[PDB]
């Protein structure tokens, strides 16, 4: 179904899900987040975070596994009418080569976010059953 | 409460950007709210300057609905106490909901008169204005 909101806890979970989707970084479940993201994502904000997957310098052809980096949710402000989310979260990466984690970072995203209901399929609507999607994406420090 | 010019250096400025915020900001979700402060924080002369724009089928709020909006960055203000009079300095964003971007800031020198007036008063002006605070002149300039 086409609508802007699903309320402030189901928002909040697709939100923090694509998040951790796209800013995570593990090898071992990359390609399922690059699915999700895609699928979580309108054909212009898909198309700018595939980019950094092309070429001979794609990001997991240039990382494989040697790194990590996990995320922490830390706040999540809705404006359900508008489609709008200011999301703040932290990175925590790691290289395998070191023997600690590297120091956190924090981070600002703000999304335009909306549900359509689109032509779905099976593997899909397990992954986006409500077929949300993100409408902008932009990321600072904070 | 209590007819006075100033009420100190943090509380002035309080209720000062708090004018500022109210009245230079627009989103059409707190519209009502906004233009109700601001009256209760004028003088009937400034009050009627300010409602002048919200009046007729081209009331501000009847023409703009929620196309678009307008937030605000106080940068600095500057308080000269016993005069009641006080200069603000600051920066409006202004988003149209049609553009993906927001516009690029324009720069503000507000220069305000204000004083403190104990007036007849009621819970809900109560609640917001307790200090029956209120702008005596009000003139912005770009910078």
């Amino acid at each position: 179904r086409d609508q802007t909101s699903y309320g402030d806890e189901i928002d909040k979970f697709w939100l923090t899900q694509y998040v951790i989707h796209r800013e995570s970084y593990d090898f071992y479940s990359v390609q399922v987040d690059y699915t999700a993201v895609g699928l979580m994502s309108t054909p212009n904000v898909a198309e700018s975070y595939q980019s950094k997957f092309k070429g001979r310098n794609g990001l997991d052809k240039v990382l494989g596994d040697s790194e990590t980096t996990r995320v922490k949710i830390n706040s999540v402000i809705l404006d359900k009418p508008h489609g709008v989310a200011t999301i703040r979260f932290t990175t925590v990466r790691r290289v395998r080569s070191n023997p600690v984690d590297d120091q956190p970072q924090r981070w600002i995203a703000i999304m335009g976010y909306e549900y359509k209901s689109l032509a779905m399929n099976a593997e899909q609507r397990y992954v986006n059953p409500l077929g949300f999607r993100v409408t902008s994406y932009r990321v600072n420090p904070e």
